[PDB]
């Protein structure tokens, strides 16, 4: 996961997302909002956000399905872009609908292997972090926004290590949100800098924390 090969997971499970409303009238509406795509290099810390606009789906129906074939539309028009040096040798997706998406839109890249899997990697939590939500509610328009998913802590730890720091994280916010930000706030003086996304802690503090953001994914 860490070598010389470039890695991308790719989570698809934010792109077609809705708001359900019961109305005076005793029906349900289904209105489309804006959604994501994550493609995330688990060496480098590197995230592609790739911010859907509603206008996207304009006419169309089964957008849950569409939503597979748009997001691999948009990895291959991410590759394209990139230099060859840039592009990714293997695609890890955790949802199993898009692996044929994937390879009828990468047939032209034919040193790209793409792979499923069975890890528990939810990028929906980032819909939780603020800077995250906000971002993909307010967009009027498509954009990719880059971000660096470890801060600074690859200063001091490996990519094995931040890897599953950042897993942790991730889980402990998908399962009990609340929680997990407080475990994350050992201190009335713990900040996040502008520019990061998880707050500044010290060894020790990380220490804690993941051992209690472990804690709280096993009692779900
Ligand atoms: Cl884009
Ligand atoms: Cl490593
Ligand atoms: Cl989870």
């Amino acid at each position: 996961l860490f070598s010389n090969q470039i890695i991308w997971f790719v989570d698809d499970t934010n792109v077609y997302r809705v708001t359900i409303h019961k109305t005076f009238e005793g029906n349900l509406t289904t209105k489309p909002i804006n959604g994501a795509i994550f493609i995330f290099n688990p060496r480098t810390g590197q995230l592609f956000l790739k911010i859907i606009h509603t206008s996207v789906w304009a006419g169309q129906k089964r957008l849950g399905q569409l939503a597979k074939w748009k997001t691999a539309e948009e990895v291959a028009a991410l590759i394209r872009s990139l230099p060859v040096e840039e592009q990714p040798k293997q695609i890890i997706v955790t949802a199993k609908g898009m692996l044929d998406p994937l390879e009828v839109h990468l047939l032209d890249f034919p040193n790209i292997v793409i792979k499923g899997s069975e890890l528990q990697l939810p990028f929906q939590a980032c819909l939780k972090v603020e800077k995250f939500g906000d971002l993909i509610l307010k967009a009027t328009e498509p954009q990719m926004v880059l971000f660096n998913l470890y801060d600074d802590w690859l200063k001091t730890i490996s990519s094995y290590t931040a890897f599953s720091r950042l897993i942790l994280i991730l889980r402990a916010l998908h399962v009990n949100n609340d929680r997990a930000k407080v475990i994350l706030k050992p201190d009335k003086t713990t900040i996040t800098e502008p520019h990061h996304i998880w707050p500044t802690l010290t060894d020790e503090e990380w220490i804690k924390v993941e051992v209690q953001l472990k804690d709280l994914i096993l009692a779900d």
